[PDB]
This record gives C-alpha cells, structure tokens and sequence, in this order.
C-alpha cells in the first residue's frame, strides 16, 4: 500500500497529542473501501430477487425524478473531477493513483446506484433496506473525511481547494439524498400501510401514528382498523398447519402401532416444522441484542477513568458519549423489532390451533364426542390455545438467560474477585423463600374464593324477590346474615394481605443488601485490597444488569410444566378417529329410495346390537308411520339412517337427499327468519305459505317485534308447543327429498296438531310428493296412512297397512390486558404472572373527585404518614450513593500500605447503618398500607349494602336486575384485589423517578434547565397513548365472546347440521369470526411498540447531556462524581414507559369506585321508623276509609288511580273485581304504601298510614304473595327468618294448613334444608307453605290475592274453606278473576279505568241489572 498512496498508514504522532486526527492516507483508504464492498458484494441476490418477482411498473412520481436527477448530478461531478485530475499533471509526474482509482471507483458505483433504484420500480416496497443502510454507511464513513479536509484548508493551506469543494458538494448530495430516501410514497392501499413503507418509517412505526390521530378526535369504531395481512389470514394458516399435522400423525400413528404389539408427541414438532424461519430470524436478533447489555458499562468504565485525572483530552470524552449515544439507540432500535416478531409468531399460532380444532369438532366420532362434555371442548379452545399462545411468546428467554448470566459473571470477576460470589448467594437465597410464600397465597386465597362463592348466590335471591322481602319486611334480618360472611371473608383478606407485602418487601431491598454484603466483604477478607470508583459503580452496573433472569427462569419453567399438561390434552381431541361411513351407499336405486338389507347397528363399540335384523323398503311418495313402546329404538333407526351408530352387519341404500326434525329441538341465536331461512335465498311465494300452514302466524303476531324478534339463549325462549313448530316449518321450507320427522306433534294441542297435519303432511299437503316417516305415539292419524311398522325390541314384529293389522287381530287390538408478556415490564414479573393464573382460574367457574372519596374512605391520616415513609425512604438512598461516592473519593489520598483500621471501619459501619434504615421505612410502609385498604372494602360495601337495600320500587323497576348484582361481586372484587397493587407500585415508580433526576442536577445544577422540555413531551406523548390504547382494549373484549358462542352452538346440534350437509358455510362462518379478533390484537401489539422508540429515545437523550454537561464542567468534576450521575440514569429508559403502562391500568380500573359510589347515592325512601308512635293494638279493629285516593307510578306518569271513596268495614270480606286495566293490583300496592299519595288519603283505625311509620305499619298487616316465592336455608327460616315464634305453636301451624303429614315424616323437622327457590319441594306444597307463612302472624287485616290460579282442585277446596274456618274475627279484602268465587263478599267493588262504579252486595248486584250483572251474564255463574 505505501507505493498506492504517499503517506504513512498509522503512526502514533497522529494521535496522541491535544489535537488528533487520522492522516489522509487511512482515510483515503479502508474509509472508501467498506462502503464500496457492502454494495458490490450484496447487489447481485438484491437483483436476482427483483429479477425472478418482475411484475407491472409503478407510475412516475416526483420523488423518483428527484432520486434519479441527484445521483445523475453525482454522476457528472464525479466525471468532471476525474477529468480534471487527468488533466492537471500527465507529463513527469508520478501521481499516486488514489487520485486514479478512487475517483474511478465512485464513477463505477453510482451507475449501479441508478440501475439498483430502476429495479425497485417494480416492486411494493420502493425503498429497502439495502440502500438505507448504504447510504448511513458512506456517511458515517465520510464524516471523517470532512472532519480532517476543513482542518487542512481552516489551518491555512490552500494547495487543495476544488477537491475539498468538489467533496463538499458531494456530501452534501449524498445527505439530501438520504433524506429523500426515507418517505412512504404510498400507493394509498386501504389494506394496511406496513407492506408500503420505507425501512426508516417500519423501523420507527412512523405509519400507526395515523390512528393515533383518528382516535384522538372522535371515537373509532371496527371500520377504521387496518385489515391484517394475507400472510396471517386464517384461510392461509390452515392449509400450512394442515398438511404437516397430516404427513406428521400418520407417521405417529405407525410408530405407536409397530411397538407395543394413541400418538404420544407430535403437536411440538407439527409447529416447528411450520413455523422454524421465524425462531431463526427472533433468535438473531435476540442474540445481537445480547450484546449491547454488557457494552454500556466499558464505555462507564472509561468515563469513570476520564475523569479521575486530569491530564487528558476532551476528544476522548466527547467521543465515549457519542458511542455510549449510538449503543443505546441501536439496542432499542433492535430489541423493538425482536419483540414484534415473536409477538407475530404467538398470534399465528394461536389462531392456527384454534380454527383446526374447530374444524375437527364436526367431524369427529360419537363415542369421542359422547366420551367429553359440551363445555369441557369450549373450555378447550378457550384455555389450551391461550396457554400454548403464552409459552410461545417468551421460549427464547430460556437460551438468552443462562448465556446472559454466564457473561455477567465472567465480568464481575476480571472486575472484583471471588467476594461476588458472597452477592450472589444472597441473590439465591431469596427464591427458595419466595415460594413458602406463594403456597401459603394459593392456600388462602382457595377458601377466599369459595366463602365469596357462598355470599354472591344469597344476593341474586333477594335482589329478584324483592317484593316480598318489603311486603314481609323480612329486610333488617338479611342485612346481618351477609354480614357475618362479609367479616368471615374480611378476616382471610387481611391476612393474605399481610402475606403479599412481606415478598414485595424481599423482592424490593434485595439490591442494597448484596450491595452491603459484597463491598463488605470485598473490603474486609484483606488489607491490600482497596476500593476505587470504577470497579464498585461498573459492579453495581453489573449487578442490576443480572438480577432479572435469576428471577425470570423459575417462572418459565412453571409455565413449561402448565404447557406440557396442556398439549397432551389437545392432543388427544386432534388426533381422535373419525366416525365409519362405509355402510351408508348412496346410488341412486331408483326402484327405491330406501332398502334394508338386513341391517344391525350398534350404539358402543362392540356392545349389543340396539337395532337387530331390520329389512323393509319403502318407494317414493309413501308416508309410513313407526310406532312402538318406550324404548323400542325408532330414534335409533333414524340416526341409523342418518350413520350416527357404528355397522356390525349390513348396509343402507339411500337415493336423495335428507332432512331431519329432532325429538328435542334445537334453536340457533338470531330471528326466527334467519331460523326458518337457515342460509337459503329469501322468497315470497314460498315463506308465506309455510309460516301459515305451520300455524305460526298468530303467535308469530303476538310477539313484541315479530318476525324480527330475537330468540335464543340471550332472547325470547320459547316453549315446547312453539319451537317444535319452528324446527318444522324449517325443514318443510328448506324442501328437501327425504323427510325423517321424529314425533313432531307431541306439544301442540288437538287444534293445532289437526291443522298441521291437514295442511303440511297429509295425504293433501305441502310435502304431498316427497316421501315421509314419521315416528309418533298417538293413533289418531293412523286412519290417513299408507303403512304401518310395529317396533319391538329393536326389530320388525308385524309390518302391513292400517286395515291389514286390525284384521290380523292379535297385538295391534290391545296397542290401539395489553400485557403480552413479563419480558417487556420486567420489574412487575410477578404481579403479571398472579394476574395470569387468576383469570384462567376464574374462566372455568363461570373528574380527580372518585380519587378523592377513595382516599377519604382510606383515611388522609394514614396517608400522610405512608407518603412520608416512602418519601423519607428515597432520602435515605440518595444518603447511601453518596456515603459510597465519598468512600470511593477516600482512596486517592491512601495508598496499599498507609490505610488505617478506624477509617476501615467508620467506611463500612455507616453503610451498613443505612442500609437498615433503608429496610426499615420500606417496611413500616409497606406495614401500614396493607391495613389502609382493608378498612376500605369494609366500609365501602357496607355503606353501599344499606342504602341500595332501602331504595323505592321504581328504582327496582327501571334497572334490570343484571346490572345491580353485577356492582355487588365484579367491582367489590376489583376494589381490594388488584386496586392495592396498582396504587402501590405506582407510588414506588415515581419516586424513583424523582430521586435519580435529583441527583443528576444536584451535581449538574444546570440540568434543571433540560427537566422543563422532557416533561412538556412526556407528559404530551403520554395522553396520546392512553387516548388510544383504551378503545382498543374494549372492541378487542366484544370481539371475542362471539366465537366461543358459536362453538357452542355448533357442538350441541352437530346431528342437525351435518343432516343437511351445511358444514363449508359454518366453516366460512367461524374463519370469518377468527379474522376479526385477529385484526384487532395487533393493532394494540404495534401501539405498546410505537411508546416504546419515542420513549426509548426520550430516556437515551436525557443520559446522553448529562454525560456531555460532566465533559465541560469536568475541570471541577472527580471521578466518583460522573459515577453516581450516570450509574443511575443508565435505567431511567425503561421507568418512563413502565410508569406510562402502570398509570394506563390505574386509570382504567378507578372506574369501579365509581360505579359503587353512584348506586350509594340513589334515592331514599320514607324513614323506617317516625316519633310518631300508634296506639297500642293499633289494628284493633278492621276500619279501612279512602279519601278521594290518587296515585302515579311515576312523576312522569299520569294518575293511574283517582276519585277513589269507599268505606270499609270490621269484620267484613269483600271482592275486588273488574276488567284489564283497571288498576285492582294497585290498590294492595297503595295499602302497603308501596307508593305515595298524589292525592288524597288512607285512614284505619283512625289513624292515616302516612303519619306511622313504614316498618311501623307493615308488621301488623298480612298478604298472601300472587307467584309463592321460597327462599334458600331451612324450613324455620322460609316460615320465620326472625326465630320469634317457638316451635310448638309453629308445630300447630302445619296441622292447619294440612301440611303436618309431609314435615313431621321429612328427612327431618323444622330443620330441614331447601334448594333454590324450594326446587327439592314439588310444586304442591310450594304454594301450599305460604299459605302457612301467612297463618303464622295472624295479623288483623288480610289482603289477599288470585293465587289459587295453579292450586289443584282439592287443594283449591282446602286453601278455600281454610280461610273461611280460621279467619273469622279479621277483615278480608281479595282482588280474584274467579266471578263465580266471588259470592259471599258482603260488598263488592267494581273498578272501571281507575274509578270506583259499584258498591252494593252481589243479590243486590243481580237483582237489579247494570255492569256487574251483564259480566255474570257473561260469565254465566248464575
Ligand atoms: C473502542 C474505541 C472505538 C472507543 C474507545 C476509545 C478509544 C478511541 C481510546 C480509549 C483509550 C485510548 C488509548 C489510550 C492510550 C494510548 C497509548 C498511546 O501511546 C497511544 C494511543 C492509545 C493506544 C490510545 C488510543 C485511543 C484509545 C484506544
Ligand atoms: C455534519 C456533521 C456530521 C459534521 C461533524 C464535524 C464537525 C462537528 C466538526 C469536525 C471538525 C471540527 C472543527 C475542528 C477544528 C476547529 C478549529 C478550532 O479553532 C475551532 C473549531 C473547529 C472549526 C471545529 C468545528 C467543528 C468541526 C467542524
Ligand atoms: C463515531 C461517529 C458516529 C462520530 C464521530 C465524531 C468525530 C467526527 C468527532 C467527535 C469528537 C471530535 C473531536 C473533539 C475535539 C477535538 C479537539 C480539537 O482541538 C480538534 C478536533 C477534535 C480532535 C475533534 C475531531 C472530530 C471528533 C473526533
Ligand atoms: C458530529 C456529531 C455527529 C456529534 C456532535 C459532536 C459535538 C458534541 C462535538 C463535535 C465537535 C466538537 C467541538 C470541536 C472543537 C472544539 C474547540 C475546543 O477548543 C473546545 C471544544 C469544541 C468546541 C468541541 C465541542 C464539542 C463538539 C461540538
Ligand atoms: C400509597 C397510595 C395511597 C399513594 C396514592 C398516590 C396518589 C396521590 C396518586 C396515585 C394515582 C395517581 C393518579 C394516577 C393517574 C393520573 C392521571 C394523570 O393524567 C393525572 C394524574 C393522575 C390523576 C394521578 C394523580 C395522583 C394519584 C391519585
């Protein structure tokens, strides 16, 4: 090389010196031959890769003239510079050919350049990452050049001008060209932008933003989310996992036939097999970021060393924080990527375990199907696939951590000595203990669930029947019984409370104390060691670098060990055997569309034969009737038909199609149009003419919206008599070949069953052509048949027509959030995992003034002293920084032999005393923050109970029970679970914060300058996040229950389904409702990216000044002092987001309290209880007087009663009667004073209702409830929650009410227990006790009710003539239908539109014509 150039390659006189610089002869040299070789040698493949995926041009844009008319420019400037170098010296002069060659080579490299960017013009994405990358290379190596040139000419020579011009220019071209070189130029495709763009903008997801911008503004719904990729589609993922799952099994298959002589493993490698290039690609990237994990601390080391001493230079500096600048950006810029693409990668696979299982559910055998549970298989897809989602997400963690922990402990060694060893145990130490501590969490946290199991099934009883509850005034009882299970779950609360702070407490002093120990006894096992600034800040550097893995690898392989549970199960589903169809031969006979050749089915494997030696056949056009005994087996010969049962002997001839009506009938969620429709092609002609003829129309117009009205599991749920109807209005229109109805007319009535069969399926009816079997039971319709089967013991006993068999005489006479993993907020590991575990647990059992209250209700006095704690903590460890900073400064002025002993021990004393006071204000925090919660859920609910149990009727009535019950279980739990956490972890990231900046700027006091700037942009880039990521959180929840559903659906009516061959369009169905979920987790997987670079960045720059602002003030800087500065802002990166995240889910869970706080202010009712006392024996007398009476439901509502004036009588019964609408139920609901009294009033016993009080008045009257309603617990709790009464005169009771016989010979006495609503007692009897109920308080005045509705006749008699012979001596008001029951009233009422019309006895009524005799006319009584 030296006869090439002139000058020398390297000597030390260049560097070494105040000023230093490369000669221009290394510069000129290997600084233009790396960026030459990157595009020569790596341009061929990036050619033959556009030349075999040629397709169309794309159109001229201005961008592509600017890129091609500047490289041109640098085409001529290069052209004209070798032409005048040629030309400047040719005769006697040896010019060195660096001035031939180099401008040759540029000249040679620009026209591949132009070629290289024509080639693009023929592919998507226009700008790669080839010549992105190029041109940062040129440019960073040139910055040399440019660096050296201006010296030379700046120093004063001007021997060289038109080439430091020419160069310039060049530079300059080559900047603007980079630039140009980075916009999308997008083609505006409404697919998605991340296939169209520039390697910059997909580097630094410049493209999301957009959305960031549309959902700030308004509200953005499921239209303006970018569909996913083609590659992702769940069409596409299939057909890839299909065809390996298929070559792999087989394979399984025959290995696990060849031996022992059920596959064992092949799931694992099905999905590597596939899925292999995308853990080659993640593990690269992984590994190169490994890397830049241990290369910030040398570049510490060297700041460190920089500016201890003096005599240096400032070059040096400067460029360790441009390097220390450049690592922290490129780590970033790479760990992104590697995030995104295994989070990809789990999403696929997710997706392509889901569908597959979802398309062998409709194909799988009976006995597989029959061997699992309907929702064990939903519960399959809905937790085995997100478990395998899970360990596919953080797999690459297991290599990446026992080759992290071995680097950083060869480092620390080559840095200390064998004392790490002593951090390191202390480090291990902590593990073991963690785990005593979660067993004890799961152990009480089991009964925890099940005590609040216990409560929340009281509260859905009472919230229903709250009627009763008020009419009884049984309400003060139910206050104390929740509340002793409230304190019994308060107690076990508290406690595992207490036991989650002690491992917060270990996982948060953990790094002080390996800190104490190691520099303890790295300073006391000898007394030549001594203790310098850069090896004990770089050891604490390493140190935090590695105290997450040892803390991250027992979590995954418990993950690992829940996986290998999981996969076996899947496996078994997937790899079941399919059901036998060679038996069932579908020719087309023609001579008939049915043959029995003998056939006998089986329902098990090999167990007896169900159906046996059947042979019939039947021709086209024939309705045949089978009829037969209680398990006979006609169903079976149907599935038979259908091929649900396994062949023994025999086959099927089948000629068409078929269609099924199952016995027990089976209803899809939607309208009944789109049930009846069943994906056909709507008509006019033909809908019509079924929904008439199936006598489905005067239903039909009585439902509140129609046609259109939605049924289903979450609808209307029909009857019997209506959904059997559905079922064959269905099969009669889809009109189908072949029709197998199995007893279709069981729940309608004579009517309805004869005009169907008249008109649908008859000898003249719709199906009138098509062939017909029809299973049934009654022989009303035999007459109108063809043929007749009588099945007997699964065979043929007589087969003939319906004349034939009764001649025959013999039988037939007797017949006829957001989180994706615990790698990307690695100092929350375990809350994340706790939060994990509880949401799969529980799958399986199914203004600023909220934070104000919620404080309140904490107590400020305990939140004053907490905030001092945690503050005064933080103190305390910027005193320790500083002590060690001082012990660090300590040994420049000692040397090995001149350390005393007494400073020896003062510098170790002191740190270990405030590394305990450290310890102690943590947890005396801690301490007390645990009790200030649990004093608020108390408080909280109990506050809430009493006054939502005290709210009027109309509340009750507007608010759907759902939503009550909802508050008291979900928030209750959220409120004293997770709330805690959250609110304590928060408190601890900001106050980290806080410290690190203070230190910086204490050293720096002009920092505090850049702290304004970074806040305006952090507190900005924040509100945008969170103004976003929250809609998305949501649409993601309500697109996800609709597949679930579905599979459910599909799995219970699988027989109707694969009857009609409907299976592609339920396939289409599902891949459809996979593709919307698909697309909506990935657009909050981008956004956490997107917060990351722009935060990243935001916590690179705010190290990078102050590194630079200790470079120019170093002059009064020491060593130790630009230690504690950066050892600390060296993790000030991650906090930012981390706190950006914690505050994203404080946010978002405060909205509990809220909803809690709004039902704890609903409107009450009148007081319980007044001054105002009534006489004793109030009811002494049964005297009821109404005053012109006038009432409304509701302010908005109009009078429903008015002018309301009769008197009634002591001793007296009377009979309420009258037509709909006339307000007779009202007028009990206006003696309880269920409502108020718009106008008028009601006086008894001279005393008017308002005046006493509400639990004053109710006590002394008595009303039999219109629908009995039972509560749960025991006999003596239905008959008397308040235990007043004795046994004895309850033991008279039941012999009253003729009930004695059932109690006395029960499982046992009074104490017998009922389940819901008296579920274990029949109906008889139900109705029967509360008419005991009533008995009991034999109050004064009786209000009954028409009750009697569903009392059987003789019961009826008795419940009658009971209350004639026990009430006697009381008044008895009773608003019935029964005209005819209502005879011996001595005065009847008579109620129009809310007015009182007559009043008179009911001879009287009679005798003497008007509205009341023209309704007996009617009724026809007398
Ligand atoms: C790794 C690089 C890129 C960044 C780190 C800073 C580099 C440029 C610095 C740090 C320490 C420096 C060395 C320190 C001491 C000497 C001895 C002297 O007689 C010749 C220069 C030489 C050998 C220096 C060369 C430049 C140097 C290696
Ligand atoms: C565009 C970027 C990449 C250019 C980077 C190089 C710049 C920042 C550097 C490289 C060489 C530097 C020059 C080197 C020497 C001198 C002479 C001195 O008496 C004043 C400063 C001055 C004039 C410096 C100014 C800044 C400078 C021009
Ligand atoms: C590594 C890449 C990314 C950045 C390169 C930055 C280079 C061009 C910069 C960084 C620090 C700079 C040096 C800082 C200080 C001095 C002292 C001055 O009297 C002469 C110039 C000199 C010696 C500079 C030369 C150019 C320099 C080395
Ligand atoms: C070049 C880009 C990429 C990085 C930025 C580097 C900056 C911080 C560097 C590059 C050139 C440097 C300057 C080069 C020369 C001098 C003159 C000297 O008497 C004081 C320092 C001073 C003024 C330097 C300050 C720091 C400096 C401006
Ligand atoms: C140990 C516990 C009790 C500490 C309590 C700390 C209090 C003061 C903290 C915890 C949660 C915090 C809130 C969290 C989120 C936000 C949203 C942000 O846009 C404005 C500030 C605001 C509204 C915070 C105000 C202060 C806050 C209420």
């Amino acid at each position: 090389l030296e006869k090439f150039c002139n000058s020398t390659f390297w000597n030390s006189s260049f560097l070494d010196s105040p000023e230093a610089d490369l000669p221009l002869c290394f510069e000129q040299t290997v600084l233009v031959w790396i960026p030459l070789g990157y595009l020569w040698l790596l341009a061929p493949w990036q050619l033959l890769h556009v030349y075999k995926s040629r397709t169309k041009r794309s159109s001229t844009t201005k961008l592509y003239l600017a890129k091609q008319v500047f490289v041109g420019f640098l085409l001529i400037l290069a052209a004209i510079e070798l032409a005048l170098v040629l030309t400047e010296d040719s005769g006697q002069a040896t010019v060195p050919a660096v001035r031939y060659t180099n401008p040759s080579l540029y000249l040679g490299t620009w026209l591949l350049v132009l070629l290289i960017q024509y080639s693009r013009q023929w592919c998507v994405q226009k700008n790669s990452w080839f010549l992105s990358l190029f041109w940062i290379l040129s440019i960073l190596c040139g910055t040399f050049q440019f660096q050296t040139l201006i010296r030379t000419l700046l120093q004063g020579d001007n021997s060289n001008l038109a080439y430091s011009c020419l160069f310039f220019i060049s530079y300059g071209f080559q900047i603007l060209i980079l630039i140009f070189s980075a916009f999308s130029e997008n083609n505006e495709s409404s697919n998605n932008p991340s296939s169209i763009a520039s390697f910059l903008s997909s580097i630094t997801y410049s493209w999301y933003d957009s959305i960031i911008l549309k959902g700030y503004k308004r509200p953005l719904t499921l239209e303006d989310v970018w569909e996913v990729d083609e590659e992702m589609k769940t069409k596409t993922l299939v057909s890839k996992f299909e065809t390996h799952m298929k070559r792999e099994l087989q394979k399984a298959r025959r290995a696990l036939q060849r031996r022992q002589e059920v596959p064992k493993s092949w799931l694992m490698k099905a999905l590597f097999k596939t899925f292999y290039m995308v853990l080659l690609k993640s593990f690269l990237l992984k590994l190169v970021n490994d890397i830049f994990t241990f290369v910030s601390p040398q570049l510490l080391k060297l700041l460190i060393s920089f500016a201890s001493d003096r005599d240096t230079y400032l070059w040096i500096g400067y460029l360790c924080a441009i390097l220390l600048f450049t690592a922290a950006l490129i780590q970033s810029f790479c760990l992104q990527c590697y995030f995104q693409l295994c989070f990809k990668l789990g999403v696929k696979v997710r997706t392509a375990i889901m569908a597959s299982v979802y398309k062998k559910a409709l194909t799988l055998s009976n006995l597989a199907r029959k061997e699992y549970t309907v929702g064990e298989t939903v519960n399959l897809m809905s937790v085995d696939a997100q478990k395998l989602m899970d360990v596919t997400n953080f797999m690459h963690m297991l290599w990446s951590s026992v080759l992290q922990i071995v680097l950083s402990i060869f480092f620390l060694w080559r840095e200390l000595g064998p004392s790490v060893l002593a951090g390191v145990g202390v480090m291990v130490l902590v593990i073991p203990i963690n785990a005593i501590l979660s067993t004890k969490s799961k152990t009480i946290q089991v009964k925890n669930m099940k005590n609040k199991d216990k409560r929340l099934k009281i509260m859905n009883e009472i919230l229903s029947g709250i009627k009763i509850l008020k009419y009884f005034a049984w309400e003060p009882s139910f206050r104390d019984q929740v509340q002793n299970l409230r304190k019994k779950e308060l107690k076990n609360l508290l406690a595992f409370s207490q036991l989650q702070c002690v491992v917060i407490f270990v996982f948060q002093l953990t790094p002080v104390l390996v800190s104490v120990v190691t520099f303890s006894v790295y300073v006391l096992v000898d007394s030549n060691n001594i203790l310098d600034a850069q090896k004990a800040f770089t050891s604490i550097t390493l140190f935090n670098i590695l105290r997450f893995p040892l803390s991250m690898l027992p979590m995954m392989i418990s993950s690992m060990l829940q996986a290998s549970v999981s996969t076996e199960r899947l496996e078994k589903y997937l790899g079941g055997d399919d059901l036998d169809t060679s038996a069932i031969r579908h020719d087309c006979n023609f001579d008939k569309a049915m043959q029995f050749s003998e056939a006998s089915f089986t329902w098990e494997h090999d167990s007896e034969a169900t159906v046996r030696d059947v042979n019939l056949d039947i021709m086209a056009g024939q309705l045949v009737a089978v009829i037969g005994p209680v398990g006979s087996g006609k169903s079976s010969l149907i599935s038979a038909m259908l091929g649900e049962m396994e062949n023994v002997h025999g086959h099927i001839t089948i000629k068409g199609t078929t269609a099924y009506v199952p016995q027990q009938s089976w209803i899809q969620n939607g309208t009944i149009k789109d049930n009846i429709l069943f994906g056909t092609e709507f008509n006019e002609k033909r809908y019509q003419q079924v929904l008439e003829a199936c006598a489905l129309l005067p239903d039909l117009e009585m439902l509140p919206g129609g046609d259109l009205a939605e049924i289903g599991e979450k609808g209307i749920n029909l009857s019997g008599g209506q959904k059997q109807r559905i079922s064959l209005a269905r099969a009669t229109y889809q009109n189908l070949d072949i029709y197998l109805l199995d007893d279709p007319l069981s729940a309608v009535d004579a009517h309805v069953g004869k005009h169907i069969f008249n008109k649908v399926l008859g000898p003249n009816g719709l199906l009138k052509g098509k062939t017909r079997l029809l299973v049934t039971h009654s022989m009303h319709f035999l007459p109108q048949v063809d043929e007749i089967v009588v099945l007997g013991n699964g065979t043929i006993v007589e087969k003939g027509s319906y004349s034939a068999l009764l001649a025959k005489k013999g039988e037939f006479a007797k017949n006829l959030g957001l989180i994706s993993s615990v790698e990307e907020i690695p100092e929350d590991a375990a809350s994340i995992t706790m939060r994990r575990e509880n949401s799969f647990r529980r799958t399986l059992s199914r203004k600023f003034s909220i934070y104000l209250e919620y404080l309140q209700a904490i107590g400020l006095f305990s939140i004053f002293f907490i905030i001092l704690a945690f503050v005064m903590n933080s103190v305390a460890f910027i005193g320790s920084n500083l002590w060690l900073s001082a012990w660090t400064s300590d040994s420049k002025i000692f040397n090995s032999t001149d350390y005393p002993a007494s400073q020896r021990d003062m510098r170790v004393g002191v740190y270990g005393a405030l590394g305990l006071a450290q310890g102690i204000f943590v947890f005396i925090a801690h301490f007390w923050s645990a009790f200030g919660f649990v004093h608020a859920s108390n408080i909280l609910h109990k506050q809430l109970l009493n006054n939502i149990l005290r709210a009027p009727m109309r509340f009750f009535d507007t608010t759907p029970t759902g939503r009550i019950v909802n508050r008291f279980a979900g928030d209750i739990s959220t409120v004293d679970d997770t709330l805690p956490q959250s609110l304590r972890s928060w408190i601890t990231c900001f106050l980290g914060i806080i410290s690190t900046l203070v230190m910086i700027c204490m050293a720096t006091p002009v920092f505090t300058i850049i702290v304004i700037p970074l806040g305006i942009i952090y507190v900005s880039v924040q509100m945008f996040y969170v103004s976003t990521s929250r809609q998305l959180r949501r649409l993601d929840s309500v697109t996800r229950s609709p597949i679930y559903s579905h599979f459910s659906e599909t799995v219970s009516g699988l027989p109707v389904i694969r009857a009609f061959e409907h299976q592609q369009r339920f396939l289409k169905h599902n891949e459809v409702r996979i593709d919307t979920n698909q697309k909506c987790v990935f657009s909050w997987i981008t956004s956490n990216r997107w917060l990351a670079i722009r935060l990243e960045l935001v916590g690179n720059l705010t190290v990078f000044f102050s590194a630079l602002m200790m470079v120019i003030y170093r002059d009064t800087l020491s060593g130790d002092t630009v230690g504690f500065v950066l050892s600390n802002a060296l993790n000030i990166t991650q906090t930012l987001n981390w706190l950006v995240r914690m505050t994203s889910e404080i946010e978002t869970n405060i909205v509990a309290v809220e909803r809690i706080t709004e039902y704890t202010k609903v409107e009450n009712e009148a007081p319980w209880v007044t001054d105002k006392r009534p006489p004793p024996d109030w009811p002494s007398k049964g005297k009821i007087q109404f005053n012109n009476y006038q009432v409304r439901y509701r302010p908005e509502l109009d009078l429903v009663l008015r002018g309301i004036t009769c008197d009634i009588g002591s001793m007296e019964k009377i009979g309420v009667v009258g037509r709909t609408g006339a307000g007779k139920s009202s007028l009990t609901n206006c003696l309880f004073r269920i409502l108020e009294a718009a106008g008028g009033q009601i006086i008894i016993d001279g005393v008017d209702i308002a005046s006493i009080g509400l639990h004053d008045l109710r006590e002394k009257l008595t009303i039999i409830p219109q629908d009995p309603i039972l509560f749960s617990g025991s006999l003596r709790m239905n008959l008397d929650p308040f235990n007043n009464y004795s046994d004895e005169e309850i033991w008279k009771a039941l012999e009253l009410a003729h009930l004695k016989s059932f109690v006395a010979s029960l499982q046992l006495g009074l104490s017998h227990e009922v389940t819901e609503a008296g579920g274990n007692l029949s109906i008889g009897q139900r109705q029967l006790l509360c008419l005991g109920r009533a008995l009991l308080r034999k109050s004064k005045i009786l209000v009954l009710d028409e009750a009697t509705a569903a009392v059987d006749l003789e019961t009826d008699n008795l419940i009658q003539t009971t209350i004639q012979n026990e009430f006697a001596h009381c008044t008895v008001i009773t608003i019935a239908h029964r005209l005819h029951t209502i005879m011996d009233s001595d005065k009847v009422m008579v109620l129009d539109n809310g007015k009182i019309i007559e009043c008179g006895s009911p001879e009287e009524l009679l005798q003497i014509p008007g509205p009341f005799y023209f309704m007996a006319k009617e009724a026809g009584i007398e």
